[PDB]
DNA sequence: ACCACATGTCAACGCGTTTACACTTCGG
DNA sequence: CCGAAGTGTAAACGCGTTGACATGTGGT
């Protein structure tokens, strides 16, 4: 399963769980949290679940339960190729000169440092 | 702020952004590059009106190349965004070392390409 | 028991796309 | 001139969201 045939369709909401997911697994709710908190305003339950039930269908999200009220997403191996596929597009369209790609370095430096 | 534009637009519109944000370039252009991302063929009923849309978000500019030809271009704004949500992806992928040393080489190899 | 939590589900609604037809411009 | 290039654009259409109802769990 290569995740560029399944992720380059997907929309902004979808790649956004992804990107969140990429950072740690996460049960429902905390995903809409830090959704929420990306775009500034709120995010509807009725919007998440349906599309992290799509992503998956889509083989790019397992749903595990934690307690039986509770789901634990995170994402599967094709999941995590869909991340770095994606980021590797932006960078090889951002990364045009030298001064584009230092200031994607100061950028992965500064968050190496936030985690200590 | 970068934040506040970049949040909102669709995934096609900032497939659009990325790609200026490598090069300005004229309508088609755009959409064979992005034909060549999606594998797929891309309507220019759709390209056209994005492209609009997004100028009229102040993250484009519409230039004149020939009177039957436009060249777009990121204004400002629109790399503001470009690099917002590449901060934002960024600092949720970078959460550990190997992480790290993923984008090191990606970016490495980015720069290899250059020449 | 109480009442949050956590997720399920949906259809009226919103909205962007598809699929056309359409124009003016440049090359040979 | 004639065809392709390059862009314009609108309505049927497809399709995900909105905003709500809904169930069941876990904590206190
Ligand atoms: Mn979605
Ligand atoms: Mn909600
Ligand atoms: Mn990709
Ligand atoms: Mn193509
Ligand atoms: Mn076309």
């Amino acid at each position: 399963p290569d995740a560029r045939s399944d992720a380059r369709d997907l929309t902004a909401f979808q790649k956004n769980i992804l990107t969140v997911l990429g950072e740690e697994a996460r049960y429902g709710l905390a995903i809409k949290r830090e959704l929420e908190e990306y775009y500034g305003e709120e995010v509807n339950h009725g919007r998440l679940y349906p599309n992290l039930d799509d992503l998956v269908n889509k083989g790019l999200v397992e749903k595990s339960e934690l307690d039986k009220r509770t789901n634990e997403y995170a994402l599967t191996n094709e999941g995590f190729d869909a991340v770095v596929d994606d980021l590797e597009w932006t960078l090889s369209k951002f990364v045009a000169d030298a001064d584009r790609r230092e200031r994607v370095e100061t950028i992965v430096a500064d968050d190496a440092a936030a985690l200590e």
